[PDB]
């Protein structure tokens, strides 16, 4: 309802992992990433804001979130910026949650594929489409629904 998206980075052995979970629906969105830099995560920030909405972006006081880069990127894109986790206690919860849904499904995965990406696709695919909450609803499903109201 409100669109507000949490990122984050995070390591899976060797392979740095950029995460955004959206607080609404918990659905989650990852991408791999070759370094962190600022560079890298606008790219994630306009492969996120092409493929949903995206009104509000949270994050800690990190230096690749912090950049003008990605301050003029949101302002670009017409999306509020915040900093310094937490936003809300229930928002932590979900975010928190969905970083170790993820972990658990890409221990699942990487064995079953060649590479670390293709691991991630179906541990994303997993957690958003796979799984239901209250009312058989997947967290796809509910993020679909908000946008659908919208």
């Amino acid at each position: 309802g409100s669109h507000l998206w949490q990122m984050d980075n995070t390591h899976w052995n060797k392979t740095i992992i950029w995460v955004a979970v959206e607080t609404n629906s918990g659905l989650v969105e990852a991408q791999v990433i070759p370094e962190e830099t600022a560079l890298q995560v606008a790219l994630c920030i306009l492969q996120l804001i092409q493929r949903y909405t995206v009104l509000h972006l949270h994050s800690d006081n990190g230096p690749c979130f912090t950049a003008h880069r990605i301050e003029n990127l949101c302002k670009y894109l017409g999306i509020t910026k915040t900093t310094g986790i937490p936003y809300n206690p229930q928002s932590q919860g979900v975010v928190e949650r969905a970083h170790r849904d993820l972990k658990d499904r890409l221990a699942a995965y990487q064995g079953d594929c060649e590479t670390v990406e293709a691991a991630l696709s179906l541990a994303l695919v997993s957690l958003n489409k796979k799984r239901g909450g209250i009312g058989g609803h997947t967290p796809y499903e509910i993020y679909l629904e908000s946008e659908h109201t919208k």
